[PDB]
């Protein structure tokens, strides 16, 4: 009825924000603006698999659910779906990273300087690609995930009929991978990190100067900014940033992601009690997530401006 039109537009929305957001953050390793930070790298990852998630696959689901049929054929179908997998595993495990990234912010002295990583920040996203790739495509052109069903059988030989069938085997570990485990290291990561925000500004509310000289009053102090920024703005940018990437993840994780991911154990627990509707309607929910993140994520002082500057 009215769905399908209501339908295509906010596809539309999707589609558009996904690509403009991670294009706009990231296209390819060359533009120096100060975003050349080694910690960027990481988030750059996360760009690019979000990317592809709004280029590929985003607008073929859409087209998909605006056509009811797959026109894309079989091999398409495929390679289709793989990206798809691919893309999620992706973008979930490099949240994951990043969480492990603030998290090593344990601070102290010493700490950060020496240890360096274990080598590189690179092989930490060359191993998350190469985890993602090996969970989707490699299991997917094996016909590891196809359970022998008859209905199964018939849709993936049929070229044109697209439709997602996982074994229960296939679907545990899958989940588990790709969604779970990285839940469960983001929780206890931010957890911790949100008691050292905690800590910290107790014990400056504990620190107090006696007899303070009378007041002192500020508003904005205008946006450039002078004179000095103090370890306030330390603690400014520190907690800030602790804050957004928390809330972004848990959001992320949560407005989507979570309802789909359990939905899966749902579905392979217990064999009627979803709708299929439930199942799309979800992944699209995850799918958002890819798009949120170039809007909010990337509120580093830098990347705003570099930003900006970009759309003026």
């Amino acid at each position: 009825e009215v769905w399908v039109v209501g339908m295509g537009i906010v596809m539309s929305l999707i589609v558009l924000a996904i690509v403009f957001g991670n294009v706009l953050v990231i296209t390819a390793i060359c533009k120096f603006e100060r975003l050349q930070t080694v910690t960027n790298y990481f988030i750059t990852s996360l760009a690019v698999a979000d990317l592809v998630m709004g280029l590929a696959v985003v607008p073929f689901g859409a087209a998909h659910i605006l056509t009811k049929t797959w026109t894309f054929g079989n091999f398409w179908c495929e390679f289709w779906t793989s990206i798809d997998v691919l893309c999620v595993t992706a973008s979930i495990w490099t949240l994951c990273v990043i969480a492990v990234d603030r998290y090593f912010a344990i601070c102290s002295p010493f700490k950060y300087q020496s240890l360096l990583t274990k080598c590189k920040a690179r092989v930490i996203i060359l191993m998350v690609w190469i985890v993602s790739g090996l969970t989707s495509f490699l299991p997917i052109q094996m016909h590891w995930y196809r359970a022998t069903h008859q209905e199964a059988i018939n849709c993936y030989a049929e070229e044109t009929c697209c439709d997602f069938f996982t074994n229960q085997a296939y679907a545990i570990a899958s989940s588990i991978v790709s969604f779970y485990v990285p839940l469960v290291i983001m929780v206890f990561v931010y957890s911790r990190v949100f008691q050292e925000a905690k800590r910290q500004l107790q014990k400056i509310d504990k620190s107090e100067g006696r007899f303070h000289v009378q007041n002192v009053s500020q508003v904005e102090q205008d946006g450039r900014t002078g004179h000095g920024h103090r370890r306030s703005s330390k603690f400014a940018c520190k907690e800030h940033k602790a804050l957004k990437t928390l809330g972004i993840i848990m959001g992320t994780f949560t407005l989507c992601w979570l309802p789909f991911f359990i939905v899966n154990i749902v579905h392979v627990i217990q064999d009627n009690l979803i709708r299929k509707e439930v199942y799309i309607l979800l992944n699209w929910i995850g799918y958002v997530n890819s798009g949120f993140n170039p809007l909010i994520y990337s509120r580093s002082p830098d990347f705003r401006c570099a930003f900006q500057e970009l759309l003026a």
